[PDB]
DNA sequence: TCAGTCAGCTAGTGCTGAC
DNA sequence: GCGTCAGCACTAGCTGACTGA
């Protein structure tokens, strides 16, 4: 058929007879001199439609003319599938204001003389770029020889404007559908990416959708400024990189030593259910049934000092059910099935082929708060212990630098509640939580030892955010043996609370006024459905501590470009950095230094303080 | 063949890991 | 009522298919 063949030679199927093809244009000239494919139905709506295809035989030089003195732009990549690392990007568009948006088919562009405009339109700083969910073009750009170093994605002015009220799309569709007064109607259920011949009503889908970011950047604009919402759009926008960066690299594992400790710890687990087993009275349980155990516990009479029944087998409950036999094989046992089912038998599920390194997938903004989230192998979920962390080593001739901020939160609760005794002792150089870790044990500050900063932390971040006294000496009680009153508690709380004002001015003052509305010292804000004294308090400070994180993100991944270095991973407060062998002074200072600059951004009275060291292996610290 | 007696999915829980 | 999130494993319940009626 001639009608289906109309323009096969720009790698087009004329799949449906809805198209027609050439205009005169007043491009400017380098000398400043003056100097398209469209759909037969047209659309109720006033989006850009039409496009231009530059094919290898279908590419004329003057086309950079375009881009060139231009501001803002809108750029999409569509992709064959969704692994980054055996996957190869199909269509970049480029839509410009009051144009039609431009399409390289990559498969079909052997030449590079196509594409280096491209190149320099994406690389200048001034050039802001338009890219819905940025975190997967840019990971696709960054591996396949692209350098981009401005971004300005609509989805996160979307959830930053939106308060975070429903978690839930946020896609295209729903944003144009929200703001604009259009519908863009994606139908497109998937349709065949792989294959390089592509029909024409898919292509008109793609170049829309690019287009339609222009005037939603321009609305944006103007409704961010209202809202005061600019600092923390431009923080994420410039951080979208390093997440790809860093997730495009990911952590090597010796497979040698995974294999040997997955062996070893198989033992163990078998041995240690044999006995928990034994230990029961029955043999046919499935141990891991929290509801069958929780009967079997029950049928052997196991019960508490106290009057109570095991109602829960929960570590916090089920630490205190302890001086019974068959409890302490009870929690090896969960430890030891946690370590191994959580990662041992899955993470070498999860060692890429051909690399043997961990990848990782960054949650931008899902999380409620602001912090990072990791969907795919979570190496922020990987245990603390060394023996299972060494496990974790860099590249041949290779050393990370870690540094890690010291006490990230009460530096920030102290700037926004402004309290003088916090930023004081924190000009002094003094451990809060060190002198937590003494305060609720024996006094000796140099006897303090990593489990007890370790628990130290989490009483003092509860006792900041709301918990009241009884949940905290339940808690105190079951880390440690301290026995204490419930007055012991009740005046360890106050005294708290009254020798750090500003914090108690801060509760006060938000508990008496139900207020639903919340900002960060970014300007994040939020509504709550109902009102939470918790997470009223909480969102405040997590919400600066991860734009501190942020924003040295952005600054680190700027200075590090002179030794050749690069970031790997970024857990929720610190930073691993690989560098060759040589540079290792430099990248120290450049870490420091960045991190310190960061910090000192939001932070304006307290300075912040880096713990960095030179590690041959990630667990050892 | 309808009516009464049976495997797969499928959201709900409990638990633990990090910060 | 201290917060954010992700992961592993059960097991009621709904819905669906087989043995009489
Ligand atoms: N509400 C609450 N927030 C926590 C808890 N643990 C950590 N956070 C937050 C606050 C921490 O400052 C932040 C970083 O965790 P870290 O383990 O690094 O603590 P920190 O940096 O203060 O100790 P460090 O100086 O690095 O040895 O994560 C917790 O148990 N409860
Ligand atoms: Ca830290």
């Amino acid at each position: 058929d001639e009608i289906t063949k109309k323009y096969i030679k720009d790698n087009i199927i004329n799949v449906d007879d809805n198209i027609i093809k050439k205009d005169i244009f007043k491009l400017k000239n380098e000398n400043n001199e003056i100097t398209y494919f469209e759909s037969k139905k047209k659309f109720d709506d006033d989006i850009e439609s039409r496009f231009f295809i530059i094919n290898d035989n279908n590419y004329n030089e003057n086309i950079n003319l375009i881009y060139k003195d231009i501001k803002y732009c809108g750029l999409n990549i569509q992709t064959t599938g969704l692994e980054v690392f055996d996957e190869n990007i199909r269509l970049i568009q480029i839509a410009v204001e009051n144009y039609p948006v431009i399409i390289y088919d990559m498969f079909n562009i052997n030449k590079k003389d196509i594409l280096d405009g491209l190149r320099k339109v994406l690389e200048n700083k001034n050039i802001i770029k338009i890219i819905q969910n940025g975190k997967f073009d840019a990971k696709f750009l960054l591996h396949n020889n692209f350098k981009i170093e401005n971004i300005f994605d609509t989805y996160i002015a979307s959830k930053l404007l939106d308060k975070n009220k429903n978690m839930y799309g946020f896609k295209l569709n729903n944003i144009v559908e929200k703001y604009l007064n259009v519908i863009l109607d994606k139908q497109q259920q998937n349709s065949v990416w792989n294959n390089s011949l592509l029909n024409n009503n898919q292509l008109f889908y793609a170049a829309r959708d690019s287009s339609c970011l222009l005037k939603l950047y321009k609305k944006l604009k103007e409704e961010i400024k209202k809202e005061n919402l600019h600092i923390v759009n431009d923080i994420e926008n410039k951080c979208i990189l390093p997440i790809c960066d860093m997730e495009l690299n990911g952590i090597k594992v010796d497979l040698e030593n995974l294999q040997k400790s997955t062996n070893e710890i198989l033992n163990e687990l078998n041995i240690e259910k044999d006995n928990l087993k034994k230990k029961l009275k029955d043999e046919n349980i499935n141990v891991n049934s929290q509801q069958q155990v929780l009967k079997a516990l029950q049928k052997n009479n196991v019960r508490d000092i106290s009057n109570k029944l095991i109602e829960n087998t929960s570590d916090s409950n089920l630490k205190n059910f302890l001086n019974h036999e068959e409890i302490i094989s009870l929690r090896n046992y969960r430890r030891l099935y946690k370590l191994y089912s959580a990662f041992y038998l899955k993470l070498p599920l999860h060692i890429n082929t051909k690399t043997n390194k961990i990848h990782t997938t960054f949650n931008q903004l899902k999380t409620f708060s602001g912090r990072f989230s990791s969907e795919k192998p979570n190496l922020q979920q990987i245990p603390r212990q060394k023996n299972i962390r060494e496990i974790f080593i860099p590249n041949d001739n290779n050393i990370f630098i870690i540094a890690d901020f010291k006490q990230i939160e009460l530096k920030i609760a102290a700037e926004i509640t402004n309290d003088e005794i916090m930023l004081k002792a924190y000009n002094n150089n003094i451990d809060l939580h060190t002198l937590t870790a003494s305060i609720i044990t024996k006094k000796n500050i140099p006897d303090i030892n990593k489990e007890d900063r370790h628990i130290a932390k989490a009483i003092n971040f509860g006792l900041i955010y709301g918990m009241n006294y009884v949940n905290l000496k339940n808690y105190a009680n079951t880390y440690y043996g301290l026995n204490m009153s419930l007055d012991q508690c009740l005046y360890f709380y106050n005294s708290f609370f009254e020798h750090y004002k500003g914090i108690y001015k801060w509760h006060n003052q938000v508990k008496q006024k139900r207020a639903l509305q919340y900002s960060t010292l970014s300007n994040r804000k939020v509504i709550f459905p109902y009102f939470s004294f918790t997470k009223a308090l909480n969102y405040p400070v997590q919400g600066t501590c991860a734009d501190i994180l942020k924003l040295a993100l952005v600054d680190l991944y700027d200075n590090l470009k002179d030794i050749n270095g690069k970031i790997i991973l970024c857990v929720h407060d610190e930073i691993i950095i690989e560098v060759n062998k040589k540079f290792q002074e430099e990248a120290l200072k450049i870490l420091v230094q960045s991190m310190e600059n960061s910090a000192s951004y939001f932070l304006k009275k307290v300075k912040c303080e880096v713990s960095v060291k030179i590690a041959e292996n990630w667990g050892s610290k």
